[PDB]
Formats: C-alpha cells, sequence, structure tokens
C-alpha cells in the first residue's frame, strides 16, 4: 500500500526562492543555490544531461550499481529501502530488484520534494512489487530527515553524486545530521564522483552540444517567471571552470555585456557589469582517502568501496560508527 506524508507547506517553496534569490543577487560576489535548477524544464534539461557522451557519472554510477546491486543488498541485510532524492529511478530498481532476489524486500521509503514526483513513482512501484509497504515522505534534508521512519533496518541510499553540490562546510553538517538519523544495523550507500583528468571533468560541465548551458540558463527563467524578473537569457554565457585549489567544478553564468536587472517580486534592481560571472554550482569531485575521512568525520565507518574500471567512480557503504571511551 501507499503512505505520503507531507512536509512542505504550499509556500515553503516560494518564501525560500525570495529569501536566496535576494541574497545571491545582492551579495559582492553575485550568486544562486543549484536547488532550483530543478523545475519541470530544468530537470528534463538535467534528465538529457545524464545521456551526453560528455557527462560520464550517471551511467558510472548506474554501471557500478548493476555489477554491485546483489552485494550491496547481502551486505546490508535491510527490507527497508530508504531512497533520498529522487530522479534516479533505474537505479532504485536494481536496489529493489536486488532486495526481491534476496526475498529481503519489505518496505520502500522515497523521501523528495515533489510530491506529485513521490505520488507516482510510487504507484508504479507499488505495481512492479506487489505486497510492498510504501510510505512516501515529502520533505527536506536540512530539516526532515529526521521526519524518515526509524522501524526495521534500513538501507538508506543517497546516489546522484548530489553530496558534491555542497561546499565543505554544509556537506560535513549533511552528512552528520544523515548519519544520526541511521539506527544500529542500517547503512548508508553514498556515491561519489572521483578526481580525474581536468579535460574530462570540464567538458563534462560544458558538453559540445551547448545543453549544460541551457541548463544552466535556466535558473534565470525560474527567477524570471516565478519572481517577476527581466533576466536577458541570450546576455549571459555559460563557464565551467576547473578549480584545482578546491578540486571541484564550478558552474558561472558570466554577462557579455553590461546587464541591469529588475526582480519586481522583490521589488530589488540588481546590475552586471560586462564580464561580471555569478556563481550557480559547485560539483566537488573526491580522492578515496578524502572520501573514509568525510565518512568518520560524519560519524560514518567505510565498510565496502566500489569503482568502476577506469577509477571514475565511488560507491561507499558506511554503518554507523561506534566508540569505545575510557575514564
Ligand atoms: N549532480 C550533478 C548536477 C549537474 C549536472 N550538470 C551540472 N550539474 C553533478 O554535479 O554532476
Amino acid at each position: 500500500t501507499l503512505s505520503l506524508a507531507n512536509y512542505l507547506a504550499a509556500d515553503s517553496a516560494a518564501e525560500a526562492l525570495r529569501r536566496d534569490v535576494r541574497a545571491g543577487l545582492t551579495a559582492a560576489p553575485k550568486s544562486l543555490p543549484p536547488k532550483w535548477f530543478y523545475d519541470a524544464v530544468g530537470s528534463d534539461l538535467f534528465d538529457q544531461i545524464t545521456r551526453l557522451p560528455e557527462y560520464y557519472p550517471t551511467r558510472t554510477e548506474a554501471q557500478i550499481l548493476r555489477t554491485r546491486s546483489a552485494e550491496i543488498i547481502a551486505a546490508a541485510g535491510a527490507d527497508t529501502l530508504v531512497e533520498l532524492g529522487s530522479g534516479t529511478s533505474e537505479k532504485t530498481r536494481m536496489l529493489l530488484d536486488a532486495m526481491r532476489d534476496a526475498e529481503l524486500l519489505r518496505r520502500f521509503i522515497p523521501f523528495d520534494v515533489d510530491a506529485g514526483v513521490l505520488r507516482s513513482a510510487g504507484a508504479a512501484i507499488g505495481a512492479e512489487y506487489p505486497g510492498i509497504e510504501i510510505d512516501a515522505v515529502c520533505g527536506d534534508f536540512e530539516e526532515h530527515l529526521g521526519k524518515i521512519p526509524h522501524v526495521g533496518r534500513r538501507l538508506v541510499v543517497f546516489l546522484g553524486s548530489t553530496i558534491g553540490n555542497l561546499t565543505p562546510a554544509p556537506r560535513a553538517e549533511f552528512l552528520s545530521t544523515l548519519a544520526d538519523t541511521l539506527q544500529p544495523g542500517d547503512s548508508l550507500l553514498l556515491g561519489t564522483d572521483l578526481v580525474k583528468d581536468t579535460g574530462r571533468l570540464v567538458r563534462a560541465y560544458d558538453d559540445a552540444a551547448g545543453v549544460t548551458a541551457a541548463f544552466n540558463r535556466n535558473v534565470l527563467a525560474v527567477v524570471n517567471r516565478e519572481l517577476s524578473a527581466d533576466f536577458d537569457l541570450d546576455a549571459f554565457e555559460h563557464v565551467a571552470k576547473w578549480n584545482s585549489d578546491e578540486e571541484r567544478i564550478e558552474m558561472w553564468l558570466r554577462a557579455r555585456t553590461a546587464q541591469h536587472v529588475r526582480v519586481a517580486a522583490l521589488d530589488l534592481e540588481v546590475d552586471f557589469a560586462a564580464g561580471e560571472e555569478m556563481l550557480t554550482e559547485v560539483s566537488c569531485k573526491f580522492r578515496p582517502e578524502n572520501v573514509v575521512a568525510e565518512l568518520a568525520e560524519a560519524g560514518l565507518r567505510q565498510t565496502h568501496w566500489w569503482t568502476d574500471p577506469a577509477g571514475d567512480f565511488g560507491l561507499s557503504l558506511a554503518v554507523r560508527l561506534e566508540h569505545h571511551h575510557h575514564h
């Protein structure tokens, strides 16, 4: 059966956007938070990104998952799959199938922000695996992970290398609060894209076909629609840079010419000097030794580690770290 629990107010999304755009456009370095890439148009564009020749990470992680699903499930020994975020639908089925193969499948707990996407995919998963207890949560990572049920022993999965779109401090902060939700006997499966040839890294985030560029520009179309703004989309160049100090890709929007921009709903006036760049995303790439470290710092011990043949991408399986104190 299905049980959906909706923790997002109707105006929670509207109000956070106002809040965010106002801070982003008035900061000395202008910026916009990546979460706003994912309206209907944006998210279809991202789905198209997962199929681009240059954009290896989705298909690499998918491929590892394919090989290791049986093994993950034997190691988790869980009857309950929690999926943090959705939009990794084919990957979900791999984990669900492997749980069924093992005669262990009992409960599915998707956790996303679109109640409609949840509501639908539940009827589809509920179709394919009859007899399953689906408990969808409409909630937000930074507030509502606590809302996720701790009944049974659970495999909690965070795929799509989303965790890389957070900078060190809020990334440590999210890993830690997430670690707190795990009961003894639960496991976290986490995906992390790895440091590699930087030319391949830059190309992955600025494809030949200009799709990423559209994806990037569309955040302005979002602001235009939702907050009555007049961003000239054609006036901003998509630029992807590799930051070797932070070992991350950064996406920017660079004004070709001097732009003056009005956000009417916010009664905000913004100016873009010619060539001025606006930060819209970072994508952090990990080193195998540091994943183990950031995990332990979060309160999690790696129990398993899997890479694709070319060492492009990592999957980790972790359990709550425990200590023996001395006084
Ligand atoms: N999670 C994806 C989001 C993205 C794709 N392209 C640009 N951003 C990544 O950082 O790889």
